[PDB]
RNA sequence: CCCCCCCCCCCCCCCCCCCCCCCCCCCCCCCCCCCCCCCCCCCCCCCCCCCCCCCCCCCCCCCCCCCCCC
């Protein structure tokens, strides 16, 4: 009889963030550098110069990477993207003086990077006995992609500390950019990665510009070996800040008996509401946290603390949890879910139900001692 | 009920790589040689010259092959293909042969050396060299490209691995071509092609378009029909894991029923469903060096991968596959079952659908 | 013929609200084997054979309807 006692709050919460017919015009006076498509070779060389020699300062390293994206996406198509990201920022087309005059980037810095690289080229060409192959020169076309791959690794760990990201970036860069490091052993991964964190934090609109480069690159027929790596780093970044929802499906897949607890059963409708909002938002739902979108956070499992406890317990038991700081509301439920998952982890079973074999093939399978 | 706990992440992952309304313009200043259709006979002769004599350097051998493709596809239709591959590279029409990027010195060397070999041999042959042995034979560019096709198949592995495979197979496959042009240096020609496919990435999809185009024609050459057949064995590029996955199902490996493997079912399904979502281009994704590729990775399902590999090992297919084995335990088990399966002979009188007078005689 | 009674409606009470709480935070490139396809045999046809053929107009009876009351 007691039906009708129900509020679909989370859907309404989202519905209100669509009703805004009015659009925000933030970053009113702001100006950022854009490079026309025509200067792609010049910016490619500059990218290579950053990797090629051990430089004094890697401040603008990230802005140079964005400048390659600019050439790749569009002379002026970039302004469109930035305007549409919500930022009313204006663009400034970088010129030549032969060198590059990038807006916001100190002329002194550009000259330093070039000077230092030429010095290193001269030292090495004397040793090599005038023999430096194409693949080791700052002129190699994949050098901007290599630069951006360090940015891609810091992009993945934008969800945590400026610090945490640098660890992960360095560790993975060693395995991932293995061969790039062989040709440019002078690339200072930590300083380059720091420039990218600083950039993504200050110029928030460059987060969605990076996403658009990724989206665009992901579409092309033929990609570079370096390009195909970039997108693959970018993909591992999809479940950004939603680690809890993905571990939630893992808890269901593990068939953790704690998901059947009466206190957890009570939170079912809230949990369902969150997963149904993901479907309501579609593909953009995943990269919401990555874009630093204010909309994000509606995908919080704060409303269901007992469920979160079980999900984390299950993750701990299976040995996935690692260094996740996520608070555990119900310590009791966590420990229980953990125990079951640990017992599950070790136990070996065979579903002859799933296989769908003849009971003459299922007969022979039993014979396996 | 506990059912709304589902994320179709892999589909969304792909869906995001379609939403890009903006297009990448890479290779901004780049220039590559194209040969107009009109010069097909001249480039045919040059191809034959590479095979006919033992040359000092086989650097541009691959670029010459691409130049024949250029004549075959279109005087200027080639620019369209390259532009549409994602590369904004510009083309340069080769004049009278003065091929763009190819040293005039090299062209002259190849010609000079071939004429020298023709003169030496014509003295021995007593002025008698049949058409089929001359660099002028029309199938010489196809022969050249077939060496390229073999290195195209092994673009998934080392520059090295590919050369082994290329040489081995070329001996059996290009058996008769080698009889007429015994001077063709398969390893140097194959090296030129690896270098080319690695440097000029847009030529990978140009090669694919030649293959696609050749595959369509009503009448092909004996050499042409070979080229496509090499190109076909290249379809399951980098997806060896998914194809061995169907083999594990066909073998009815009981390890696919393991609880830990059963847990990964939804991820595995998601990958095979993405193949269907992408359709025919799905296969050659890895071959094109497409950034899109890699979404077809079975990294998300390590226990399944372990079983698939175990099954392959047991059946004796695995060969020289370096693919990492996450669950050594599951692998060994799947391997044991597959080895027992391999030897065992059984008959499904259920499948055959015989009369129980034919099924009577079969027991005998 | 039908129809034939009775008949306004309303009329109390009553503000709403008042707690708590940012979210997030782990890990992770992918790839990697083998492999040209084909290959046998094979003209088809071959006979017989016009169908049709009988008989047979149908029709043929009887019958206005309506008719009360209100």
């Amino acid at each position: 009889s007691l039906q009708g006692i129900h509020l679909s709050d989370l859907s309404y919460k989202h519905a209100i963030l669509k009703e805004s017919q009015y659009t925000i015009k933030r970053d009113v006076g702001t100006t950022t550098a854009v490079t026309p498509s025509s200067l792609q070779q010049e910016i490619t060389l500059l990218c290579g110069e950053i990797l090629y020699a051990k430089h004094a300062d890697y401040k603008y390293a990230a802005e140079i990477g964005i400048q390659y994206i600019s050439t790749a996406l569009g002379s002026e198509r970039v302004q469109q993207i930035l305007r549409n990201s919500g930022s009313e920022v204006q663009v400034v087309l970088t010129r030549t003086y032969q060198m590059l005059d990038i807006h916001g980037v100190e002329k002194s810095w550009v000259e330093e990077i070039d000077k230092e690289a030429r010095k290193t080229m001269a030292t090495l060409l004397k040793e090599s006995s005038g023999n430096i192959p194409q693949n080791q020169r700052p002129s190699a076309p994949d050098t901007p992609i290599i630069l951006l791959c360090v940015g891609a690794l810091i992009f993945t760990k934008l969800a945590s500390t400026i610090e945490v990201g640098l660890e992960t970036t360095v560790r993975r860069a060693n395995r991932v950019l293995s061969d790039a490091l062989k040709r440019y052993p002078r690339m200072d991964i930590p300083k380059i990665a720091r420039s990218f964190y600083d950039l993504f934090e200050q110029k928030v609109y460059h987060r969605s510009l990076f996403i658009e480069y990724g989206k665009a690159l992901g579409s092309s027929s033929t990609g570079s070996k370096a390009e195909s790596l970039f997108v693959n780093i970018f993909m591992q970044a999809y479940g950004a800040g939603q680690t809890m929802l993905r571990w939630g499906v893992i808890a269901r897949s593990s068939n953790n008996i704690m998901l059947g607890h009466v206190s957890v059963q009570a939170e079912l409708k809230q949990v369902t509401e969150v997963y149904d909002l993901v479907r309501e938002m579609g593909p953009e739902s995943g990269l919401l946290h990555l874009r630093q979108s204010p909309k994000a956070g509606l995908l919080s499992l704060a409303n269901c603390p007992n469920f979160a406890s079980v999900v984390l317990g299950n993750a701990s038991g299976l040995g996935i949890i690692g260094m996740y700081r996520g608070r555990v509301p119900n310590t009791e439920l966590f420990s229980a879910a953990e125990s079951y998952a640990k017992s599950l982890k070790e136990s070996n079973k065979i579903n002859f139900s799933s296989l769908g074999l003849t009971d003459e093939e299922k007969e022979a399978a039993e014979h396996f001692l």
